[PDB]
């Protein structure tokens, strides 16, 4: 039941629309907790989360293509036409591809929410996402980053690790299809948020304002603190917040 997977993350604060975000790679919501909780001019915010993840449930590892129409039917309860479609990192993609969705059935949400991702998507650490989107062997690769994170005491004391394995699987298993991902060159008949860190090198930077080729109206580029990962957690998430309730909500 895709319905099921749609999380509530913050009540209705202000007197703006809804968003409903779309989940990174790993299909984890818990990313975006920290900011729905800042954000003050906004109605309900959801988010979807991958189906596999949860206590009762059982891993599945869908293609891009199931994951995007999973989302649409989970977010499908929520009025389409009455919230803006977000999304961080992988989840902008799936984002971008409801939104068209949408838009090709007649509906326009209220826009497009780009969390610091373009539309193209230790050591040893770091080499392994390189890889999965000196050769190792799969599960060799998967128990790097399982020990980086049980390094960390956040995940070793509060973090259930039945949780932290059926992220992790699915997590390789969407960096491993992740090039796949291209975007219709279609032009969104809604306006297109692109809130985007500026430690960003030089030729991923540039990479952003490929944006402008899939929009027909409005693109806004909104500088936020941080990096790709420290953007959704303090200090910074707070002025993401911040930015976020200026360009698009309204306490």
């Amino acid at each position: 039941d895709p319905t099921a997977k749609l999380v509530r993350l913050n009540p209705r604060g202000g007197d703006g629309p809804g968003i409903v975000f779309a989940p990174p790679a790993g299909g984890t919501v818990l990313g975006y907790i920290e900011l729905a909780r800042h954000l003050k001019g906004f109605g309900e915010i959801h988010g979807v989360e991958a189906p596999g993840l949860g206590a009762g449930e059982t891993p599945v590892y869908p293609s891009f293509e199931e994951m995007v129409q999973f989302c649409s039917d989970s977010a499908a309860g929520v009025a389409g036409d009455g919230v803006y479609i977000g999304g961080h990192a992988l989840g902008g993609h799936i984002a971008f591809y409801l939104a068209t969705m949408l838009l090709d059935r007649g509906i326009r949400p209220k826009g497009l929410i780009i969390l610091d991702t373009p539309p193209r998507l230790t050591e040893e650490e770091t080499k392994v996402f390189i890889l999965a989107m000196k050769d190792l062997p799969y599960e060799e690769a998967k128990q790097l980053l399982l020990d980086r994170a049980k390094n960390d005491p956040r995940v070793s004391a509060f973090l259930s690790e039945d949780y932290l394995d059926r992220f992790l699987r699915l997590q390789m298993h969407q960096l491993m299809y992740s090039r796949d991902v291209v975007l219709p060159q279609r032009k969104l008949d809604i306006p297109i948020h692109v809130f985007r860190t500026k430690n960003h090198a030089p030729e991923v930077a540039r990479l952003f304002s490929a944006w402008e080729n899939y929009a027909a109206g409005e693109v806004t580029f909104v500088d936020i603190p941080g990096d790709h990962a420290t953007m959704l957690r303090a200090p910074h998430v707070s002025e993401v917040a911040q930015l976020l309730d200026r360009h698009c909500g309204l306490p």
